[PDB]
């Protein structure tokens, strides 16, 4: 049973975990230094040295796709299309393994003992509010179901034990609170947080599996045994057993700070908001507890990079919708999310217009996205010099671009002219048939394969880089 | 094992089936006795004394959605509900029970003795080209897989022995013959059609089952036991055994002629146009056969009643997708395609965009739907009333009408500008939130659910119709 710290010494034996023993300082300095090695795709980190801290702290491991797949037991990144298979599928699933007992509650810590300020928090941008809390697994049960659900929401220091819950109201985490309130007024909703879980349960809290399941069902399916579990200590909350750390404590109904400004993914701060406060009544831990953490910016950053890996999950999800989709991608520079390119064997004239409506209609994840960009199966989605090319040869722009407003958007993109409303565009860049065109479309250059087969071959040997 | 006879004893006990003793034509004369009967809600017809013919005449069989649902064996038009989830989940099937006799085969007649003439095929509009054979299932194999398609294709008569078969591209029963004349160049294409087979497996072939899978295999399901089958004399293919009559031959490759001008659903004729010709070999049939048949014209009409009642099937799958759907509905009106009215559980400003784009995206048989009404779950779908209140109440024209040009249109479809290539109107109709409208929107006007349920109780004593 692989934990965290099987993991690491996988990928130091790999040369894909650097250690750094200089002093390092939480505040600011390990994102400057994480984002250099990110963006050149360097190894993993651990600061075994962080600037007024007894606590390692590990960032950017999952700062490449390969380290993605690593994380789910495969060897590369096409692997993970099968895993989209099965996700398929669930649209009986395993329970948790519960232990009696758990490294991760050999120190504990409660009460007026409490203090967040012993772990190394980072603060990640110049002008955030507060140190922030980035790869917490947050575990949360509703009251009308026995389900429990992880997710990942930042979390902001406020006080000595007290966080603030920074999650967006679609988020099962959000919706148990929510729920909690109005079945049982008045009572504190019991919420636990996990740090530094095994790369199964980690990588599943962030695939987003159905609200109906339960997200330590599918990282077992990823690892192959059960997840193996640990009851709270203040409540009836199951956290992993080989976490590093772990909050505990519970959501005191009403109470709530103004949370950021905070930088996020897009690369820009949001402005201040109010969310829930996380009252914080244990912590526990391993013996040498190693702290887990990370930052969003403008990216390419970690989460952009899971991003990215996860999407090579939903292609699979959408083929089977749509067979004549080639590929699917949400390219990393467009926030994850705000531009897809898709390819496809077009079959009929309008062939591109039904593509796009799936794309803004079939899965939930893609609801938001604003702009997409249709082309023929000659082109690779991945390859800006492809994109641009078929945009620039295929299209002329009025005839062969959809506009369609009053669609939902992203309440916290800035871009759009009312909070939660928007406009979207699509790009129709295939090769237009008889009736799109009384034109002669031009025949495109393919290559030979057999030459491009032989020149793989010999690639190696000729030895030019 | 309901046969057809069966259900027709069936029908007769329940008032649902009309014998006509008059000398009637089936030149021009049934179709209109039909129309009538259809437009009034009235039973099944059968003419036992078809001007010039022995072999009765049976139509309008599915001319009210009851009559559907009794053919599938159950009471009433909302278990057609279940058959519906049903087809969720097939995407071990049961194959078919091969009998060693039938008697669809008792009378045999053949080669030269094949005339089509002995048997009353309807004629059904003034300037119809020729008799046309309109409930058959037509039965194909394509050289690649086992699979049975069963179909419905008109065919013209134009011999003793030759009909026009007039497939669709995209229809099983044209694919396997495209795909035969490839893979077996110049070699006759084995086909056989059956007329007045049991129901469930009449109602099979017409419900839009997956290409990979046989329209027998769901017909034994609808009936829960195994479509019992022959094999033809001919050929490899099996048809029911309780089939009236069997025609058997061959496509010969190349081979076409000029079909129609017929009356179409849409109330127009289809302009001329060539298919493949279907020489035939062989009749098969019972003793005291009966000849089932149709006509299609300006809805209603008994395809556009098996539209009504087979989309009914399609809302669970469409709901599965889109839980938010309350209701979703096709009006005969609208040629039974071409325009939808769907209403929703409005959870966000923008939504009704959402719903649009996945009617045109998420099935194929909605691809072609050119006008989408989308209203909240205060109106009924189903009564223009209410609709055309809620487009009236709920809209400004400009801000919230949704056009999009070059999409796929039905290549017959004389409207649009260009065969195969049209433009869509989506229409939202839903009450406008924060974001989309800076108004105060009005207050509807609810009922008393108290009331209306002790209405409902009283109702029948008040006795006001
Ligand atoms: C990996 C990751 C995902 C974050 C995230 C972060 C990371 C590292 C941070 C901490 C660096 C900064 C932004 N975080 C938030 C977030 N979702 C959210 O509602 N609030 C967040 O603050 N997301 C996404 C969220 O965790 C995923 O969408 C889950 O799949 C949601 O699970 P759920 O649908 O079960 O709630
Ligand atoms: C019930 C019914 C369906 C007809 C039909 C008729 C009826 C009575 C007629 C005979 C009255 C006049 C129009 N017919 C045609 C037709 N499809 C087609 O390609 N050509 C047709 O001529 N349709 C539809 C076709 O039979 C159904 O779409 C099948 O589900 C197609 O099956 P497949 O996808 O396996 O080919
Ligand atoms: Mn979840
Ligand atoms: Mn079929
Ligand atoms: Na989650
Ligand atoms: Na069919």
């Amino acid at each position: 049973y692989n934990d965290l710290r099987d993991f690491l010494t996988l990928l130091e034996q790999q040369g894909e975990l650097k250690r750094i023993t200089l002093p390092v300082d939480p505040h600011l300095e390990i994102t400057e230094i994480a984002d250099r090695t990110l963006r050149a795709g360097g190894p993993a980190l651990l600061f075994e040295n962080p600037k007024g801290y007894s606590m390692p702290v590990l960032c950017n491991l999952f700062g490449t796709p390969k380290r993605v797949a690593m994380g789910m037991g495969q060897e590369d990144v096409s692997a993970l299309r099968e895993v989209g298979k099965l996700l398929a599928f669930l649209k009986l699933n395993m329970p948790t393994k519960r232990l009696r007992g758990a490294p991760c509650q050999q120190k504990i810590v409660s009460g007026d003992d409490v203090d967040l300020n012993r772990i190394p928090i980072m603060t990640c941008w110049p002008e955030d509010a507060a140190p922030l809390i980035t790869w917490g697994l947050t575990v949360t049960r509703g009251p009308h179901k026995e389900r429990q659900n992880l997710g990942i929401y930042r979390q902001q220091l406020i006080g000595k034990n007290k966080l603030i819950m920074r999650w967006l109201s679609h988020r099962g985490g959000a919706l148990d609170y929510q729920e909690w309130c109005a079945a049982h007024p008045g009572e504190r909703f019991p919420v636990s947080v996990a740090l530094g879980a095994d790369p199964a349960t980690i990588l599943g809290a962030v695939t987003p599996v159905p609200d109906t399941l339960s997200e330590y069902a599918f990282a077992g399916l990823l690892r192959g045994t059960k997840t193996e579990v640990v009851k709270c200590i203040s409540n009836d909350l199951e956290v992993p057993a080989s976490a590093e750390i772990v909050l505990e404590g519970y959501i005191e109904q009403g109470e709530t700070a103004p949370e950021g400004p905070y930088g996020d993914h897009t690369g820009y701060y949001n402005e201040v908001d109010s969310f829930p406060v996380f009252t914080v009544t244990h912590i526990t831990q391993r013996e040498d507890a190693i702290y887990h953490s990370t930052y969003t910016g403008r990216p390419p950053d970690e989460p952009a990079v899971l991003g990215v890996a996860l999407n090579e999950v939903f292609v699979p999800i959408l083929q089977k919708q749509f067979p004549e989709i080639v590929d699917f991608y949400l390219p990393p520079e467009g926030c994850s999310y705000r531009l897809a390119v898709v390819t496809i064997k077009k079959q009929y004239a309008g062939h591109a217009k039904r593509v796009m409506m799936g794309v803004w209609s079939f899965l939930r994840q893609f609801m938001y996205t604003k702009f997409v960009i249709v082309c023929d199966d000659d082109v690779n989605a991945r390859d800006w010099n492809d994109v641009i090319w078929a945009i620039t040869t295929r299209m002329d722009p009025a005839r062969d671009t959809v506009l369609v407003e009053n669609t939902p958007i992203d309440y916290l993109d800035f871009a759009s002219p009312v909070s939660g409303l928007g406009s979207k565009m699509g790009l129709d860049a295939t090769n237009k048939w008889p009736g799109e065109t009384q034109r002669e479309w031009g025949r495109p250059i393919k290559k030979d394969p057999d030459v491009v087969a032989h020149i793989d071959a010999i690639w190696d040997e000729l030895a030019i880089f």
